[PDB]
């Protein structure tokens, strides 16, 4: 399309803050988030980008103990599954990336069956991170790697790095042009790192439940105007 | 508190264009601007400078003479010197002067300063799985036992602070495959002040919005 733009990533920050300054506690501020993500997806699928990638950072995981981050990955995930029927009538195709991997068997069959439903749509490809980190991301595929050698197939000098990239999350799918935060932190955050290394990187302080239509047009102008 | 800046240096050229003078103009007040970023990160307690230089044989004997009449005043400042990158094809000769003025410098206590030469972030992260691949196949390593904090000891600077910041002259808003794994939790600042321009005031004002973005953040 005339951005040019194929693959977006984004890292949503800022609800939390947008309810304190409205004199609301956090859930308010996560329902208004979550219709922040459904207009996004639109615009995207509507403006013909490829891929959209979802990152949810979360301001307050610090203060919560591990017990608690392992279970809000349940209801999570679980409830992105009433939204899936939903994904699916729009012609979306959803992957989930992260480590799901202890994640209780019933959610992956539920992930596995979301994805294999949605896999042949022809819309925007959604891909919501959950249990995600950039470094874990290398990690899983450095091990893919590592099990290749201790199987005798594979000579350690003969990785490189396009062997390494075809077995990072997303290698099969548009590399990422751009990557937003918004909330108005400037890091990563350990989000997408091998996937970035050439991305435009685009940072806003609008915070994520007041980020619309016309902020993300003006990233990909930004973009369109960079590249 | 700031320990590890990570600079792209960027916009030599365009300058030197600027300027209304040849490439060779941007490359001189370049080398001039690295000389004043070092003093001043040395001057006010940075614990290490990594810089790279951004690009779109006599650059190699250039390094050469670089090495030879630099290295006695960075050893004098106790800096620490290291090149990162992959170095393993550049001519045997400047591979010994890298060398050599890594082990003059070794025990210096000051700043580390890391200059990348033929680096990239992606090959940075393979050879330390290269490393880790060895392990392997020996039988020294169980797949299944490689994680986060393993592969970090084999990637590029693992010994030095962590990187707190990055600063990126020259416009352009991409790390370019400069640090990636290291980068994970650094302040990123862009800056469209050219690579000769770039001061201490300039400097100072990444430094400062980093401290500000702490404490917010
Ligand atoms: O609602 P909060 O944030 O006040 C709290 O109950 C934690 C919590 C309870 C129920 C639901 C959620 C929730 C709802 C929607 C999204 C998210 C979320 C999405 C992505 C990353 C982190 C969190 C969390 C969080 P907390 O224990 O942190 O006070
Ligand atoms: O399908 P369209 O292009 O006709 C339209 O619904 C826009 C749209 C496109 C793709 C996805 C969505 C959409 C709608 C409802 C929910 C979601 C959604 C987004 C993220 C997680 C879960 C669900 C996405 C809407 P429109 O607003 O243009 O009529
Ligand atoms: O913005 P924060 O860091 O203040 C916080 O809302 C976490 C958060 C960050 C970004 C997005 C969301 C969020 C909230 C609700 C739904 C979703 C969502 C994500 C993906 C698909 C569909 C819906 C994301 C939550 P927190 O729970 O940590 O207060
Ligand atoms: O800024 P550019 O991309 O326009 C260009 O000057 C390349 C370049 C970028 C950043 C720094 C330098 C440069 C120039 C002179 C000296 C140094 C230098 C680097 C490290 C230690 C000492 C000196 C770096 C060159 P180019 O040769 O590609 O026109
Ligand atoms: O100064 P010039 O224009 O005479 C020439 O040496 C080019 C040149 C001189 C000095 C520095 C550089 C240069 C360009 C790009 C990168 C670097 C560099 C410097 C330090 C580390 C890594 C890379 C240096 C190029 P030339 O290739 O035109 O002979």
């Amino acid at each position: 399309p005339a951005h040019g733009c194929r693959h977006v990533a984004i890292i949503m920050d800022g609800n939390g803050r947008w309810a304190k300054k409205q004199g609301k506690i956090r859930a308010f501020g996560h329902k208004a988030g979550a219709k922040s993500v459904r207009r996004a997806v639109s615009f995207a699928a509507n403006n013909g980008i490829e891929a959209l990638t979802l990152y949810a950072f979360s301001s307050e995981n610090w203060n919560r103990p591990a017990q608690e981050v392992s279970a809000l990955m349940e209801l999570f995930v679980w409830a992105l599954d009433s939204e899936v029927k939903s994904l699916h009538r729009h012609n979306v195709r959803l992957r989930i990336i992260g480590d799901t991997s202890r994640f209780n068997s019933r959610l992956q069959e539920r992930i596995r069956k979301s994805e294999a439903l949605t896999a042949g749509n022809t819309g925007l490809t959604l891909n919501i991170a959950a249990n995600y980190g950039g470094r874990w991301d290398i990690v899983q595929g450095v091990r893919q790697l590592a099990e290749k050698v201790q199987q005798g197939n594979l000579q350690p000098d003969q990785i490189d790095e396009e062997m390494l990239n075809q077995h990072v999350c997303m290698h099969e799918l548009a590399p990422v042009d751009l990557v937003i935060r918004t909330g108005g932190e400037h890091r990563i955050s350990n989000f997408l790192l091998w996937q970035i290394a050439y991305a435009e990187l685009y940072f806003t302080d609008v915070l994520w439940p007041d980020f619309d239509e016309q902020d993300f047009e003006g990233a990909l102008n930004a973009f369109a105007n960079r590249e």
